[PDB]
């Protein structure tokens, strides 16, 4: 597959190798704040990430992606409205070309400058791979980045993307600890979707923060200079690789908050 975000082979092309990118569960989505509905039963989110370990960074082509050991319950989440526990496996972004854009979930249309998604499995599967093809097998936990004031626990990140530029690079990348890339708040909307990216498979519990992260203008630059391409390959800058919102659909959006 030769997938990607450009005119010829983005969003709007995925249907012809993915035919689920017309699905019923497709992410992301326009998260309409006055048509959620607040929901008592929703249990507490939990975020354990103590015991998180890092391992990696890598530039897959389309985004980069920092991985975690996940041959153990290092890192989890539980509780909202997750039944059992989610191993932590990678984390990326999505980002735009300009500030006003980048983000693939909205909110009342408006689109942030970027999206951060932290990937999880649900346990009883036993491998991610096995995870993906079951509709509860992932929980995606979505923040939103808005250009503002630094944030710190993101500079260890946009310090690495020098040395992995182009598509297939990888850095070592121990000892950073996701839980510095959160808001102070974990109230949440919650909605049953899929992969954002190729396969695209229906298997993601989306749990998208309501409170956005602020990241610097320097630090999403920095992101913005990474590549598409390979080493030795035109450059084609890293940017807008995003999804536009796909349709609601039969689906329901939960908030955790009144
Ligand atoms: O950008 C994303 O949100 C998609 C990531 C992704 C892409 C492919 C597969 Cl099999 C699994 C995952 Cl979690
Ligand atoms: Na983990
Ligand atoms: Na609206
Ligand atoms: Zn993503």
């Amino acid at each position: 597959h030769h997938w990607g975000y450009g005119k010829h082979n983005g969003p709007e092309h995925w249907h012809k190798d993915f035919p689920i990118a017309k699905g019923e569960r497709q992410s992301p989505v326009d998260i309409d704040t006055h048509t959620a509905k607040y929901d008592p039963s929703l249990k507490p989110l939990s975020v354990s990430y103590d015991q998180a370990t890092s391992l990696r960074i890598l530039n897959n082509g389309h985004a980069f992606n920092v991985e975690f050991d996940d041959s153990q319950d290092k890192a989890v989440l539980k509780g909202g409205p997750l039944d059992g526990t989610y191993r932590l496996i990678q984390f990326h972004f999505h980002w735009g070309s300009l500030d006003g854009q980048g983000s693939e979930h909205t909110v009342d249309k408006k689109k942030y400058a970027a999206e951060l998604h932290l990937v999880h499995w649900n346990t009883k599967y036993g491998d991610f791979g096995k995870a993906v093809q079951q509709p509860d097998g992932l929980a995606v936990l979505g923040i939103f980045l808005k250009v503002g004031s630094a944030k710190p626990g993101l500079q260890k990140v946009v310090d690495v993307l020098d040395s992995i530029k182009t598509k297939g690079k990888s850095a070592d990348f121990t000892n950073f600890d996701p839980r510095g890339l959160l808001p102070e708040s974990l109230d949440y909307w919650t909605y049953p979707g899929s992969l954002t990216t190729p396969p695209l498979l229906e298997c993601v519990t989306w749990i998208v923060l309501k409170e956005p992260i602020s990241v610097s203008s320097e630090q999403v630059l920095k992101f913005r200079k990474l590549n598409f391409n390979g080493e030795g390959e035109p450059e084609e800058l890293m940017v807008d690789n995003w999804r536009p919102a796909q349709p609601l659909k039969n689906r329901q959006i939960k908030a955790s908050f009144k």
